[PDB]
């Protein structure tokens, strides 16, 4: 094990910083979904009672989606805390910085979404609560598409079975991203990424030996990922014009920006 | 039981020349002769930002200030580094190593900022410029007042004379502070604090026979780093209530 072991640091590095920066893993959200506990269970949230009963233990549609938008700046400063433990990431340039995390914050935010989801529904209020993806699908319709993609992209997504160290390296190497646009120096970024991919790449052969070129579907993966965005972007541009009084948050309005 | 010591030592000085880039070595023959850009007046900041590279590129007191806080943030990661070599550090609990370092990286900046000092300025973009003193203190207020405590405590801090060695361990017994607010599990942390004090007490009684109480006196500057720390804080909510995106969330702390 040459080289080797400094990969291995490296990826122990990532997964120390991983579980410091979120704090609903993906071992805790399986833990919550599948059963292996009583005090773990989750309050089903599924039509207009459940959710107006599950509104004590932390319009509809509306409400639902400001909720979502909190929890999703929420989750940029978690991306943000978790990136500036990237080894190099924080001795780029800070217009860099900027455009790696304002084009990489949201296939982070679906990845690691994919990690509160199953088929049937997914996680909320830090695992509190489980809200049905028919439910999401019944809200009124620019809002009852919203979530779709999500849940197709994490059924697919989840067949990989990675657990929070492969997943720490995953979004450490789509931050570290060389073909975003407005980059001034890709050519760091571009190597700090190399040392990232050859890290995840020995990561995902010691932790999943019988998953035959498991790093190049992962890497297929980041194509989802990229129409997941996409989708998402023109749907806002549908709400911004159809609810003229809901509110864009500002992180969330600098990010999608020019996009 | 003293070779034990001395391995520590040398452990935790190999680990400080990894993580930090400009020693105190290093900034001392720059700041007596080996060619760092001075900044002294504001004609000479715009000539430095157009001939080197920097981090405060991006009023011009207000410019000043952020690349004080970029720059930290930058130190943070380094000390994140460094701090994860200290025997026992990992092995702690994930929830009290961070709020080790949340409250150890502003004593730890200083202190390390004090071997990048004199008593007329401070060395920038890891040696390669020269801010001075009283370029800082021209600045507006509040912005003048920010680096001046910084400089104070330096000068009677270096006065101790320390070198790379004693303040690798230095550093690794701030980080191991068993009175952190919130910590869940004290006893480890004191136990590596306790062999991380003894291992500094035998290095400064090895490297410096000639002072007596150097233990003792570098032990005192650390209620003198707290009020640094506790006075820097202030005027960081003030700082917060005179300038009013992406970018701020990159630096919510320093
Ligand atoms: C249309 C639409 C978007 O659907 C969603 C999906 C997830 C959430 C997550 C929540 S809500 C809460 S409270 N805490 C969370 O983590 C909210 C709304
Ligand atoms: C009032 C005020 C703030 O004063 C300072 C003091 C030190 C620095 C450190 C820098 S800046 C750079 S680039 N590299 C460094 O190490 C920046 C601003």
């Amino acid at each position: 094990n040459p080289e080797s072991a400094d990969l291995r640091a490296l990826a122990k590095h990532l997964y120390d910083s991983y579980i410091k920066s979120f704090p609903l893993t993906k071992a805790k959200a399986r833990a919550i979904l599948t059963g292996k506990t009583t005090d773990k269970s989750p309050f089903v949230i599924y039509d207009m009672n459940s959710l107006m009963m599950g509104e004590d233990k932390i319009e509809v549609a509306i409400r639902i989606f400001q909720g979502c938008q909190f929890r999703s700046v929420e989750a940029v400063q978690e991306i943000t805390e978790y990136a500036k433990s990237i080894p190099g990431f924080v001795n780029l340039d800070l217009n860099d910085q900027v455009t790696l995390l304002k084009y990489g914050v949201h296939e982070i935010i679906y990845t690691m979404l994919a990690s509160l989801m199953n088929k049937d529904g997914v996680l909320i209020s830090e695992g509190q609560g489980f809200m049905t993806r028919e439910f999401l699908k019944s809200l009124r319709k620019p809002f009852g598409d919203f979530m779709e993609p999500k849940f197709e992209f994490a059924v697919k997504f989840n067949a990989l079975e990675l657990d929070d160290s492969d997943l720490a390296i995953f979004i450490a190497v789509i931050i570290l991203s060389g073909d975003r646009p407005g980059l001034l120096n890709v050519k760091p970024i571009e190597d700090i990424q190399d040392n990232l991919l050859q890290a995840l790449e020995l990561q995902l052969k010691l932790n999943h030996p019988e998953s035959s070129q498991l790093f190049a579907k992962l890497l297929q993966k980041m194509t989802d990922l990229r129409q997941i965005v996409t989708e998402h972007v023109q749907l806002l541009q549908v709400i911004k014009k159809t609810e003229t009084d809901m509110s864009l948050h500002p992180l969330l309005q600098e990010i999608y920006k020019d996009l």
